[PDB]
């Protein structure tokens, strides 16, 4: 199914490409032809046309293809430089987290998990669902994106709803939901 093959694609492209004999470049891209060969180790019926279709139909914009290169647009656990197009229009973004993190966030802002980027969403519901990954007692921070930009932080369009930024200072957090 597209779900099973996309879940593997995301694991290879975000977390363990070397296990599959792939070497990402500095921007996270691998050969899409080599990716097909890697995925066929698990799902031998997959084709390049199928992987391209998964990319086109993905509801979050998880993937990006340029020529023969494919990458995950976000969520890597290894170093990548992601020169995505800047989100210049959003005025408010959201960050889902768990209540036990409020004390540190209100002291030093939102920090990336050594991940280079903090993840935000244009939608409250998506941020809530992301926060659920770290526990049950989820809260959603309202982020003043214009304030963020004014401080010099570039906010990048990483997915259809996901936005990435280096750091969110405390004074850019306008509310808790
Ligand atoms: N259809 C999918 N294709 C690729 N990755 C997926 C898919 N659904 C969930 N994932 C990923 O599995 C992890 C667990 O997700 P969840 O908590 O929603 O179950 C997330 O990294 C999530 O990435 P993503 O944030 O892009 O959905
Ligand atoms: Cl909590
Ligand atoms: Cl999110
Ligand atoms: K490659
Ligand atoms: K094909
Ligand atoms: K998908
Ligand atoms: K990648
Ligand atoms: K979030
Ligand atoms: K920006």
């Amino acid at each position: 199914s597209r779900f099973k093959v996309s879940k593997l694609m995301a694991y290879i492209l975000r977390h363990s490409p070397w296990e599959f004999g792939l070497e990402p470049d500095e921007e996270g891209f691998v050969s899409i032809e080599e990716l097909v060969n890697a995925v066929r180790k698990v799902y031998p019926w997959v084709t390049e046309e199928y992987i391209r279709e998964i990319v086109e139909r993905d509801e979050k914009g998880r993937y990006e293809i340029r020529g023969n290169k494919i990458r995950a647009r976000y969520g890597h656990s290894y170093p990548v430089i992601l020169r995505h197009e800047e989100d210049k229009e959003s005025k408010v973004l959201y960050h889902g987290t768990v209540r036990r993190n409020l004390k540190g966030i209100m002291r030093e802002g939102i920090k990336p998990m050594k991940r280079q980027y903090v993840h935000l969403s244009i939608n409250y519901e998506d941020a809530y669902n992301t926060g659920m990954r770290h526990g049950e007692d989820v809260v959603v921070l309202i982020i003043d994106a214009e304030c963020l930009r004014n401080k010099g932080y570039k906010i990048l369009k990483a997915g259809k709803k996901v936005r990435i930024v280096k750091h969110v200072p405390v004074d850019c957090i306008s509310g808790i939901l």
